[PDB]
């Protein structure tokens, strides 16, 4: 089998994108952040604090025929940035752009923290890194690729996020169509959980490229390009009057300023990220100073290849019994 979807960004800035999934029977549909960072599936639901939700879309259990409480399973989940949820747990159909799987563990939240209240356009997260790291205690459950690995064409998905545009989520199989040149694998650890790889360097502009290895992890879950503090001030650096800024919380920029590509590398590839993906808008409205899309990863504990980097490739999530990611250019 094989599934499909388009992930389509919640705002001008890319903040993040949401890929519409199918819940229940009859279907309920919600627009999940698919997250390769994280690995719980959970929603906002009929039992979410009414307080807490304001302007989601609801799983409502009691309305699919489908649905069975998971008998004394709980879920409690806290994300690198500080928001959190909490709940029960389902299992459920779900089905992903004609990729369906039964018995899924859908995480019904109970309550979540203000920064998911205050995102009407996120009706909960998919996640899609390892199922080590799922929550759901005292019986751990499996992601929704997890579940739908062996069934599928090939035990892989792809990520083609877009620049300011709708992208694609395909499930089991690799659309030679979709990128440009070929694609380079580079090996993965497992060990944090995470989708973690080692890049062999960068380069800034037009600069000369530099050798030296960045262990980081991919995650469409995470807005941002962090990065190690001497590549990040490397980058800065070309950018006049740009800035580090402890009240805004990391670099800035003046909104007037042409900012420079940034290049990974992957292997002895290349992915080049334009200027203009580096570029997240006016700090609070009609402000001329910008937020920058490369940032420290200082004091994260990991470096972390965001949306910033993950858009400018088509990228392969390996599930074979040794994963693996690959990169390439579009």
């Amino acid at each position: 089998s094989t599934g499909s979807a388009t992930t389509t960004p919640i705002d001008s800035l890319d903040d993040a994108y949401i890929t519409p999934v199918q819940i229940g029977t009859p279907a309920q549909t919600l627009n999940l952040d698919f997250d390769t960072g994280s690995s719980d599936l959970w929603v906002f639901s009929s039992e979410t604090t009414a307080s807490e939700v304001d302007g989601q879309t609801i799983y409502t259990p009691s309305k699919s025929t489908t649905a069975k409480l998971l008998s004394g399973a709980t879920w409690s989940i806290s994300y690198g940035d500080g928001s959190s949820s909490s709940g029960d747990v389902y299992t459920d159909t779900v089905s992903v752009g004609g990729l369906t799987v039964t018995g899924q563990a859908v995480e019904s939240a109970k309550k979540v923290s203000s920064s998911f209240t205050e995102d009407s356009t996120i009706d909960g997260l998919l996640g899609l890194a390892f199922s080590t790291l799922n929550t759901v205690s005292p019986t751990q459950q499996k992601t929704f690729f997890d579940n739908a690995k062996a069934s599928l064409d090939s035990p892989v998905f792809t990520a083609d996020l877009g620049y300011h545009a709708p992208g694609t989520y395909n499930f089991g199989f690799i659309d030679t169509t979709a990128y440009t040149g070929s694609i380079t694998y580079t090996a993965v650890s497992t060990k944090q959980g995470f989708w973690e790889w080692t890049s062999t360097g960068y380069a800034v502009g037009s600069g000369t490229f530099k050798s030296t290895s960045i262990d980081g992890i991919a995650d469409t879950g995470t807005t941002l390009l962090y990065l190690p503090a001497t590549v990040v001030s490397a980058y800065w650096a070309q950018v006049s009057g740009a800035k580090s800024s402890s009240s805004v919380g990391g670099y800035v920029f003046p909104c007037s300023a042409t900012l420079p590509s940034f290049t990974f590398g992957v292997g002895s590839a290349r992915i080049v990220i334009p200027g203009d993906y580096i570029d997240f808008g006016p700090i609070s409205t009609g402000s001329s100073s910008c937020f920058g899309g490369i940032q420290s990863s200082a004091g994260i504990g990991i470096n972390i290849f965001g949306d910033v980097a993950l858009k400018a490739a088509f990228v392969v999530f390996n599930g074979a019994t040794t994963p693996t990611l690959g990169f390439a250019s579009k």
